[PDB]
């Protein structure tokens, strides 16, 4: 916890020239119109737009504490808004599009994104979550839940129990949820389409599930400005600004980022809503 290895931290940024990067944005809108089903892998990196600093980019919690500085918020958890590349991926989900959603993400957002939460994995927890460490059920807070390290919160369970409700947030020893990664392990694995937005992948097993897509011809993407552990593994990288890169997809795809309405929860998936009819691609 003093001594846990942190990976590396502060590698620098690549940005691909505008002409490559439009050339790449577009390969990757004739991979998800090919794709059956479409696996998505998010870390810290989305959230960066929105306030919340990253662990390993320039300006990362790791990285500035390996200088001896501090990390820098612009926000509060509470106050942050989802970005344009997490209304992005709740748009892809309402048309059919996504398939699957692994986060990293203890920063609650995707959730508040109103992203249907029965096709989201929190490998790492929510901090808005707690659970009752008797009957498992899970409260989405309005507030961060004030503790870290499956600790006791204080509350006791309301479920029609007085069971001692505990946080989502995995400390460094803690392994991840069993529903969670069984179900985010399943996805990949099944997936044709990997796709990984703002995460280095340096952490097991969250960082290695895109690379199980590898396995029976699936394809990988990562979007990511700095290195990442797969980059090697990887069929397109595509080195930019994630909202740029995910506006660009949309726009090609024919769909509108839609309207955040405040923060919300979705447990269940809606029906799929219609889509643009695919173009030939041949
Ligand atoms: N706007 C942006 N667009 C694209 N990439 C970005 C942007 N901003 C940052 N990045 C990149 O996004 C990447 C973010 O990678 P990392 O910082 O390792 O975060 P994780 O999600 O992988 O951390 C995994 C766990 O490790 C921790 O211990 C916690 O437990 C985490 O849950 C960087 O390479 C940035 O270059
Ligand atoms: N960007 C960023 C920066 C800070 C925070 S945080 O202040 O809410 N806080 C959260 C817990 N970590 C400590 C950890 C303890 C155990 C860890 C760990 C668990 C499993 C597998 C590997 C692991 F390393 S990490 C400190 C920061 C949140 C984010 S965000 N947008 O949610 O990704
Ligand atoms: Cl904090
Ligand atoms: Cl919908
Ligand atoms: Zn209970």
């Amino acid at each position: 916890p003093f001594t846990a290895d942190k990976g590396k931290c502060g590698l620098p940024e690549i940005f691909d020239p505008p002409e490559e990067l439009e050339r790449k944005v577009w390969e990757l809108a004739r991979l998800v119109w090919q794709s059956s089903s479409v696996v998505f892998h998010t870390g810290a990196g989305i959230s960066t737009a929105s306030g919340i600093p990253d662990f390993r980019g320039p300006h990362g919690v790791w990285t500035m504490e390996e200088r001896g500085l501090a990390p820098k918020f612009d926000t509060t958890f509470e106050s942050a808004r989802p970005t344009q590349t997490h209304m992005a991926l709740v748009q892809l989900e309402r048309v059919g599009l996504l398939r699957f959603l692994v986060s990293q993400n203890v920063d609650g957002l995707h959730v508040r994104s109103g992203f249907p939460r029965d096709k989201l994995a929190e490998l790492h927890g929510n901090m808005f979550v707690e659970e009752c460490a008797k009957c498992k059920t899970q409260y989405v807070r309005d507030t961060v839940v004030g503790t870290m390290g499956l600790k006791a919160t204080g509350r006791l369970c309301t479920v029609a129990c007085r069971g001692e409700l505990r946080d989502t947030i995995l400390d460094w020893e803690d392994s991840l949820p069993d529903r969670d990664l069984a179900l985010a392990d399943e996805a990949s694995r099944n997936a044709d389409l990997s796709i990984t937005l703002g995460t280095s992948l340096q952490i097991r097993p969250s960082g290695n599930l895109p690379l199980a897509t590898k396995r029976r011809g699936g394809r990988l993407v990562i979007v990511n400005l700095q290195p990442t552990k797969h980059d090697r593994h990887a069929d397109l990288r595509i080195h930019g600004y994630v909202d740029e890169v995910m506006t660009r997809l949309m726009k090609h795809l024919g769909l509108e980022i839609p309207a955040w309405d405040g923060p919300r929860v979705l447990e269940r998936a809606l029906p799929p809503l219609p889509r643009p009819p695919t173009p030939k691609l041949e």
